[PDB]
């Protein structure tokens, strides 16, 4: 629990914000055949135009103001297209003689926006959220979106339109002012109510896990990361365990052991369980790797392009793991038990760091040839793989910043999932079509694990067969004996270079999947 | 103050020579309108025929030895020729049957000599110096010459004469300096005040040469500051050395994290002059301080990066207590210097401060650490701090800070960048008479914005944009809110790549600035 | 004159667009005192805070009521005036009709830089690709003096313009309202000429180089020369090789088009008193040759951009032909080819000699540009000119040195000089004065010939290819302007067009 320190100006902890802004929101949702009515604040029209590539902007519901409802005639409105992405902004008088603002987001020609045109629709809202100091926004929807998309909707603005200022000191924006209250007019309101504050959930377990991510390597430490674990979970009232260095070695951890040693930091295994209160059909382990900071270890990240000053993400699957315990010890899912993993270490350069050719001794008695230390990934979680079936669960659900090799195969935008059983894996494949986080299945070929073979050890954890996605999965695979297990990699997709920040990937994926 | 070891084998202290064989000298100057006598050692005109590409060598001095005459008869004389470098030895007994050795060096055609062709004098006039056992040299002006660039041969001169064997163990065993120095010039009267400032200048850039030739394992943050205590006892300086309690009491973040990684608690070098009078002016002198630099966790691994000659990172601080000596020494009036430098060592270690960290600096702003081998400015933002906390009027510092320097000037032409046009008028003029080139460089706003982090206050490096100098003179600027400041960037002029050793540059233009 | 092709479908010109939308653009300057009328269109306010980041106030009367209302302190200050930072919004007027009003951030600062006031434009030019304005007015509310009054206009013109020769509704009114405007409205169609200048050169620039090759371009030179009645000259191989051009015409040896040196002329009306020749980097394509751009980040993609030196002093051309100035006459050359990987291609280690008699030894055949302006500075010199400046994408190391806003600038002599860097002060492109290193010459002493064409290395490349160049010219006032970092725009992915309004503000100032 006590953090190690260098000198006395090292942090100690995580700063972390619990409530943001964004939980200060009053949001109401109205039904938009009673009409609009248009008062303070902000008042935008998502409009599309079907059939027609950029068609005039039109406005279909009903405005209970004479003087607004005169403003957005059609002749008047004609002048804009529908464009995905393009915004204005109108200003007029009420029927009060007040000023109002009114504007539309264009949400192009296609009936069916995607994950993406929804997130490209949010992301222009949000530019007529920043640089003005309103108190109210007002989302009037004029087109067709189920509850999901709607969701999403909401989860996408209160993501992008949080500001994370935590190490801001003499920078802090001084013209911030988040809005008070949030409106939406929309086509069957009794049924889109409730998935109101569920966004709201998903927000701050997806937030939750990008402070951590964003939060540097000083900062975010196996011990720091261990304790904020702990504060979550006594917050949740979840029962909590965290292994340490000891208890560890008890279970003959040697491969998780190996990767930390090097480390000023004790390794600190972070165990969480949500038991519903009843009867359970369903045991699930979550396992994300926990790697505060990677720099390659002795195969130090030194080529170029290998952008060691991003690996604090490397912990971004414990992160999501985490964000999901928030999630599912709010939300509460019945019959269900849940276990939140994480092999917590760093990776480090020292005299005490695991060599290039060191053989270890992994929990389940396999020994592993380390051919790279900059592999320490799949090390920890064969370890935590291990621990996990011993839970005797049914589901084990892995996710990972495993390898670079995902940006050449999905790129960014999709993760790849990989696994030894089919329903699992249409499982998650289902959850990303209702979390609207875009996941691929990819194959574990297995004619590739005789490049696994180790003259000396019982497996390599290398090859030398390019394919590393597919290669660390053959790798993952032999220490599950008898269970379900599926492996997402997010290394591609984990980090939002456009935004330079995270993207909390995975959370509501996980909870999706927890929950259906 | 005490160093500490890894073995007992390890050096506890920075060896220094403080007589040098150059301070035996005996220097007279004489008047050449009495004439010169030849009688012992080796007695060597400087000659040249202006516009007259390789002219013929005349001795226009008068020689009271009528066979010297005879033998330099312009008849005899006018087979060799003036090129600039070209040294000739003659034998011949003088008027008491004497043997003497009598010689010239070519000065060209050129009727003002350049810093750069001065020195190719010195070097070629050292040669003769250089495998010949001789007791006294006698050298005859017959070029033209001013009293800073007569200044600068001696300088040169000494410099290049002396040799540093500090860490020879086997020596040359053949090795004998001369006992008297004779200098024949027109208007000797006016340049024999240049001849005791010149033997000061001398020994402020070898003292420095000393330091930076010094190795890492020799010349540690504890030795070095030690080093500066031991000087400022000698010269009463006031001086305060900071250990690592003080600095953190200082809150100097960023200059504790660069040195997180080394075995050598870090030490703030803190010399103080003050006049007997009214002060006038207050200068503070920053040094960069750094030991060695491996480049930390962004390792200089790359090739051509050479990390085996990192020992001279510290050459700033070098220059700064050259400049110490030399200011001590001549004690100028009127004027109050403090002589700092943020002395440490960027190592990798367990403990090492890793890219992406974000660390806070003395002045309260948070810095985001993108590569861990741009540590000079970290440690000189704090430095800067420091600085400006002392209320003085001018800041100067002097840093081996950007490899791009190369690529811009070289290495004979140092940068200098400012947020104040007469403080960087004052520089350039200091560079004229010290000769030491100096070149100014601008700082342009336009990049600014590329230093502007998303999580800190500020950026440490620029990403999108190159000109790496331009880029760390915008960082270092946020760090001097309202005081006149200048940056002279050395790291291309620093080492001597052909001769193999320091120059020990900046310690005659800092003085002069500090003088004059 | 003819374009030779590899297959019929290969281009034999260079498309070039001379009457744009801009220039049919009325523009109209008004005094900022008697108040502003908002009637049609977009009105934009350029404000400032004097603090950091601070709220908008709107200083200036504006004779409309209803738009009155909406530049109130109350409503303003919900936005702030970071630079760059916009705001516009559509309203009905005191007339019923539909305008749209806004402002675009000038930041905290009294004194705008031209890097300042290019994100002003930029702001600004987002709003008019978005918006199917007829009119924009623009009301300066900051301080501007002449010369960057007419940088405004230019930038404007230029960002504004799109170019769509290769792909397969403009404003018709500009409103400015300032204070002084009688001052100002000089400035207006000086910037349009400007304008076209850089928008013609960035033409050249943009064009692939299937399409600018050494003999289009020439042609194109000869096209603009005929138009604007300048005399012009192309000198083939046959003429080259009498004049004994060695160093140029190595380079273009690997090339399928032939060598072809740009000779265009001004001559004043009255008595010549001054003559100025500008030489202009003009390698279409550069390869590198047999030392090919094959290293990672070598960016050979790019390296059509490096004959933007020949596109400055045709742009230049361009100005100087419109504006016609008195008691000058200006020599606009540039030896134009193309270094490309042949059987006929020279190597390195090869000796070649110059127009002056030099020989070199080819070091590396990817530092081309210095050879080709060797024999072009001999050619400048012979024409007995008072000064000669040269204009050249030449060494990598400026990205390193001042980077992608400012270009580098050499010479021999101190007084032409300053004149350019005056002429950049006035023209607002950015040039800072780079020495040329007297010690580095050594460097260059060639084992067999009688100069090295590189250093083998004293790193800093672009010092050291000034003093290469420095020795081929022997009595006459000259400086290099090396723009190989501010020549592509990076960000905009398109040319800047840089130096022609520089090398303009020199021959007229
Ligand atoms: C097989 C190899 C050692 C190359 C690997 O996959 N290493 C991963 C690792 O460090 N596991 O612990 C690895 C390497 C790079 C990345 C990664 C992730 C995201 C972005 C990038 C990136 N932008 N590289 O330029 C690189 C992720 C995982
Ligand atoms: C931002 C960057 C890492 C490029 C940088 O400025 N590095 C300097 C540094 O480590 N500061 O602490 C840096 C890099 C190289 C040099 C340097 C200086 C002198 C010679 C050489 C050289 N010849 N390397 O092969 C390299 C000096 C400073
Ligand atoms: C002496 C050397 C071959 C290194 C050189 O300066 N070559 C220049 C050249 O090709 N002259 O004909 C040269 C090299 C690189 C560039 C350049 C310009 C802009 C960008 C880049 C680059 N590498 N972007 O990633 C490189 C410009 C001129
Ligand atoms: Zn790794
Ligand atoms: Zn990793
Ligand atoms: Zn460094
Ligand atoms: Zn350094
Ligand atoms: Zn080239
Ligand atoms: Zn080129």
């Amino acid at each position: 629990s006590e953090v190690p320190q260098v000198v006395s100006l090292d942090p100690t902890s995580i700063p972390i914000e619990y409530n943001t802004p964004i939980h200060d929101i009053k949001v109401q949702v109205y039904d938009i055949k009673g009409g609009c009515n248009v008062e303070e604040g902000l008042t935008i029209f998502l409009v599309n135009n079907p059939g027609k590539e950029n068609g005039p902007v039109k406005i279909s519901s009903k405005v209970n103001d004479k003087q607004v409802s005169e403003f957005l005639k059609d002749e008047n409105m004609e002048k804009f297209n529908v464009k995905l992405g393009t915004s204005k902004h109108f200003y007029m008088f009420n029927d009060n003689k007040n000023s109002v603002a009114v504007g539309y987001v264009g949400c192009g020609s296609v009936a069916d926006l995607s994950e993406a045109d929804m997130k490209r629709v949010v992301l222009s809202l949000v530019t007529m959220l920043h640089d003005n100091k309103l108190s109210k926004l007002t989302v009037v929807f004029e087109i067709n979106v189920d509850k999901n998309l709607f969701r999403f909707f909401l989860e996408t603005l209160f993501y992008e339109y949080m500001t994370d200022e935590r190490f801001k000191s003499t920078d802090k924006n001084v013209n911030m002012e988040y809005i008070k209250h949030l409106g939406v007019y929309i086509n069957n309101a009794d049924t889109y109510k409730e998935e109101v504050e569920k966004a709201r959930v998903y927000y701050f377990g997806t937030y939750y896990a990008s402070q951590l991510i964003a939060a540097p390597s000083n900062y975010c430490n196996p011990v720091s990361l261990s304790n904020a674990a702990v504060e979550l979970a006594q917050k949740l009232n979840l029962e909590y365990k965290i292994l340490g260095v000891k208890e560890l070695e008890e279970l003959k951890m040697g491969a998780y052991l190996s990767v930390g040693k090097g480390s000023m930091y004790p390794n600190k295994f972070i165990h969480l369980t949500y038991k519903s209160k009843g009867d359970v059909k369903k045991k699930i382990a979550l396992v994300g790797k926990g790697i505060t900071f990677d720099s390659g270890g002795y195969n130090l990240k030194a080529a170029p392009g290998s952008m060691i000053d991003l690996m604090k993400f490397d912990m971004s699957g414990c992160a999501a793991v985490l964000g999901c315990a928030y999630c599912v010890g709010t939300l509460k899912p019945e019959n269900v038990e849940i276990h939140f993993l994480s092999a917590v270490c760093e990776n480090m350069v020292s005299k005490n760091s695991y060599r290039p050719g060191d053989i270890i001794t992994a929990s389940n008695g396999k020994t592993i040839e380390v051919g790279n230390t900059d592999a320490e990934g799949r090390l920890t979680l064969a370890d935590a793989l291990v621990y996990a079936e011993k839970l005797g669960v049914d589901y084990i659900v892995d996710i990972a910043t495993l390898t670079g090799a995902m940006l050449y195969s999905l790129g960014t935008s999709y993760a790849g999932v990989f696994g030894n059983n089919e329903e699992l894996i249409n499982k998650i494949l289902q959850s990303s079509k209702t979390s609207n986080e875009p996941v691929w299945w990819l194959p574990i070929i297995n004619e590739y694990r005789a490049t696994l073979n180790s003259k000396y050890a019982d497996i390599n954890q290398i090859s030398s067969v390019k394919a590393s996605s597919i290669v660390a999965s053959l790798f993952l695979k032999e220490f599950v004996q008898n269970t379900a297990w599926a492996h997402i990699d997010i290394a591609g997709v984990s980090w939002n270079f456009k935004a330079r920040k995270p993207k909390g990937f995975g959370v509501r994926l996980l909870t999706e999947f927890v929950l259906n």
